C-alpha cells in the first residue's frame, strides 16, 4: 500500500456506476460550445441546461471585445501577486466596478471563489473566535472553516430556531462570524436571511453572505438574496463569485466595514498566488458593469425559471422547491439507476443537466439539477419540458 | 472591537512604513504593459525586473492568438465544475500538453498554484500519515499541510542531515510524503535533490516536488531542477504552476502512478472551484507546447541571470547565493530603512524590483529581489547593472 490506497474505494464505486452502461456523467467534454445554450457533446447537438451561465454573459459582444483587448493590450498574464507584481490597471477597475454594483467602499477580489471563502473565513475569524455556519453550506465555506484556527458550530439545516438556540449558548465576549448562502445550490431554494441576520444581530454576530447563485437577478439592484429581502446596509460582508452570473473566474468580498482593506495584509490565499490574467479581469470588469442594468436578460431569466419550474411539476415531478424561488430546478428521483437512466435518456435526446456529484450529495438522496439561462429562448425551454416529458415517461418517474 | 481589531497592528505597521516617504511597495499599479520587460508605473517608463515571467510568454504571438481564437469559439468563461459543466475540449488540450512537457501518463490541472499545492498535499496524505517538509517550504505547501489531516514534520532548512534524522524518528509502517522545492524563491537557491531523494527513498518515502521556479529552463527537456540532477522517473509527484514560465493562472499536479487519475474523485480544491477559461487553458497550452523547444529563449535567461548576478556580485552587493543557480537574483541588505532607500531609488531612476513581502520574509531579514526575462536584452541587463551601481552608492549600501 502507498498514499493512493485510500482512493480503492471510490475507484471501485465509480467502475460501479459505469457497470451500469451509462456515459460517465463525470467526464462529459464540451467539445465545441456555439453560445450559452447550446454544445456538442459527443458529436451530437445538445442544448445546455445545467452550466449556472445565469445571465448568457460568456457570448456578449462587449464582454468578449473586453477580453481580447486585455491580451493585445497586458498580454496573458501577470505572474505575480497583488501585493507585488500583479497589480494591472484592470484589476483596479474590476474591483471599482465591484463597489459601483454593491455600493460599498470596500472590494477584494481573489484569484478564485473557493479562494475567496477559504481566504475570508479563515482570516476574519481568529483562536478564541467562532463560524457559526449552516450544516450544508458550500465546500470552499467549510474548507475555510478548516483552514483557520476558529471555533466551528454548525446548525441544522435551514432553522432560524436552531441557529438562535446555537449561538445563545456560546460565550458573549468572543468576536462571532455567522455564514449564511442566499440561494443554496443543492436544491435552489432560499435562506430566510430577514429572519437568520435579525438573530446574528441579537447575538453580536457579524454576518457573511454567499450571493454566488444569486447576482444580477435578486433584489433591485440585482445583489442578491439579501437586496431582495431588505437587508441593504445589514450584512458585515457579501462573498462572491465570478464563474456563474458573471462569465469568467475569480472571487470577491465586498463591505463597508472602515477596516477592511487590512484584510490584504493577513490574508494568505490572497497574498501566495498569482493575480487574475489581464483578459480574465477585463472580462469581469465589462459584465459586471453590464450587469447593473440587464433588465432584460433578468426578465427573461426569472420568465423562464418559471416556465420550468411550473412545466416539470405540472407533469408530475418531485421538485426541490415547491415554488420558482431561484434559477435552479432540482427534480427529485427515487434511486441512483432511475437518476442515471434519467440523465443517459436526456443525452441521448440532445440534453445535458448535472447528475448530482456523490462528493457534494449525502446519501440516499438522488437528483438531476437544472440551471436556467437569460439566452434560453421561450422555444428552447418548450423543446426541454417535451424532453423530460419524454424521458420521464419512458423510464417511469411520471 | 470586532472580527477586524486584529488586523491593527498590521496597519500601524503600513502606516510606519509610509510614513519613511516611500511609494506603498505593496500597492503598485502597472497602467501600461508594454512587453514583458517594459511598464509605465506611476506616469514613468519603467524597466521590469521583478514579475517572475521567466521566458517572456506573456507577450507570444502564438499565446496570445491561442486566447483571443479561444475566447471567440468558446466564450468568456465555463462557469462549473471539471466534475460537470467545466471541461471542455481546451482543458482536455492542456492536460495532455502537460503529459508531453513531463512525458507522464497522468496530468491533472487546477484552478490556481495554490489550490494545486493545497488539494494535492491535504488530498494524499491522510489521518494517521505524514507530511515532511523544508521549514523554509511555500506559504502554499504550509496551507495545505493545514488543510488536512496529517502529521506535519518540518525539518531544518536545506538540511539533508535533519531530513534524513527526522524521517528515521517515525514509525516505519504509516505512508509518508516528503514535499520539496527545485529552486526556493526567497533567495533563488537550489535544493539538493538528489542527496534528499535518495533520504525519502531509503525511509520509503513518497516525493512531491513543486517546480514553479524551474519549468522551461532546468533539465534536458525543461522538466525541472529534479531533471537536472538526474532524477527522472524517480519522483512521484511534480507539482507546478501556470504563473511563471507558462505565464497564466492555474495549477498542476503530474504523476505516472497508476491510481493518480483517482485524485479527480477526492480531492476538494479541484472539485469544488469553477475550472479555467477557454482562453486561459489555450494560452497555457500553446506556451507549454512552445516550451518543449525554447532553446534560444532558455539560452537568453541564463545568460541575462549570470551576467546581472555576476555584475552585482562584482560591485560589492551581497547576494542570496554565491553562484548563480536560477533565475532569481536576492540582493541582502542590512535593515528596513537601507532596503526601503535603495528600492525607491531604483523605482525613481527607472527600474522595478520586488521589496520582501513581511508576511513572507522572517523578522530581521531585508532584501530585493530580482527576476530575469528570457526576453530582457543585453543592453537592457547593462543598463540595470547601471542603476543598481548608482543607486546602491547613493544609498551607501556598496
Ligand atoms: C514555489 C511556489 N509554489 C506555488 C505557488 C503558487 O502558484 P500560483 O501563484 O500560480 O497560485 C507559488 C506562488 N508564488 C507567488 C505567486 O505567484 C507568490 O507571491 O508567492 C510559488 O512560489
Ligand atoms: C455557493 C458557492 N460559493 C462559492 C463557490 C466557489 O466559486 P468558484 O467555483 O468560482 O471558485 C461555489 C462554486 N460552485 C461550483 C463551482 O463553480 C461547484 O461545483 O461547487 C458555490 O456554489
Amino acid at each position: 500500500r502507498d498514499l493512493l490506497s485510500k482512493f480503492d474505494g471510490l475507484i471501485a464505486e465509480r467502475q460501479k456506476l459505469l457497470d451500469s452502461g451509462v456515459t460517465d456523467p463525470f467526464a462529459i467534454v464540451m467539445e465545441q460550445v456555439k453560445s450559452p445554450t447550446e454544445a456538442v457533446i459527443r458529436g451530437k447537438d445538445t442544448i445546455l441546461l445545467g452550466t449556472y451561465n445565469y445571465m448568457g454573459m460568456t457570448f456578449d459582444p462587449d464582454v468578449i471585445a473586453a477580453g481580447k483587448e486585455a491580451l493585445e493590450k497586458f498580454g496573458s498574464g501577470t505572474n505575480g501577486s497583488r501585493m507585488l507584481n500583479g497589480t494591472f490597471h484592470d484589476h483596479m477597475e474590476v474591483e471599482q466596478a465591484l463597489r459601483d454594483f454593491y455600493g460599498t467602499t470596500g472590494a477584494i477580489v481573489f484569484s478564485t471563489g473557493y479562494m475567496a471563502n477559504l481566504g475570508i473565513i479563515s482570516t476574519l475569524a481568529g483562536k478564541g473566535e467562532y463560524v457559526i455556519l449552516d450544516a450544508d453550506s458550500h465546500a470552499s465555506i467549510y474548507d475555510g472553516c478548516q483552514q483557520g484556527n476558529a471555533e466551528i458550530v454548525r446548525f441544522r439545516h435551514n432553522s432560524v430556531e436552531d441557529l438562535d438556540k446555537r449561538l445563545g449558548r456560546l460565550p458573549k465576549e468572543p468576536a462571532k462570524l455567522v455564514v449564511l448562502e442566499g440561494v443554496y445550490s443543492m436544491l435552489g431554494d432560499i435562506a430566510p436571511l430577514k429572519e437568520m441576520v435579525a438573530v446574528a444581530k441579537k447575538h453580536g454576530a457579524m454576518v457573511l453572505v454567499d450571493e454566488a447563485h444569486s447576482m444580477g437577478f435578486f433584489g433591485p439592484n440585482g445583489r442578491g438574496v439579501y437586496e431582495a429581502q431588505g437587508l441593504e446596509g445589514q450584512i458585515d460582508f457579501v462573498v462572491g463569485t465570478f464563474s456563474k452570473s458573471v462569465g469568467t473566474v475569480g472571487g470577491f468580498v465586498v463591505s463597508n466595514h472602515p477596516k477592511f482593506e487590512a484584510v490584504r495584509l493577513a490574508c494568505r490565499p490572497y497574498i501566495f498566488t498569482a493575480s487574475l490574467p489581464p483578459s480574465v479581469v477585463a472580462t469581469a470588469t465589462t459584465s459586471i458593469r453590464k450587469l447593473m442594468t440587464a433588465h432584460e436578460k433578468r426578465e427573461r431569466l426569472w420568465s423562464n425559471a418559471r416556465a420550468l419550474h411550473g412545466g416539470l411539476k405540472a407533469m408530475g415531478f418531485r421538485l426541490g422547491t415547491e415554488t420558482c424561488d431561484s434559477a435552479i430546478v432540482a427534480v427529485m428521483l427515487e434511486d441512483q439507476e432511475q437518476a442515471a437512466m434519467m440523465w443517459q435518456a436526456l443525452l441521448d435526446g440532445g440534453l445535458y443537466v448535472n447528475m448530482a456529484r456523490p462528493p457534494a450529495t449525502p446519501a440516499g438522496t438522488f437528483l438531476l439539477r437544472c440551471s436556467i439561462c437569460a439566452e434560453h429562448t421561450p422555444a428552447q425551454i418548450q423543446t426541454v419540458l417535451g424532453m423530460f416529458q419524454a424521458a420521464g415517461r419512458a423510464v417511469g418517474v411520471i
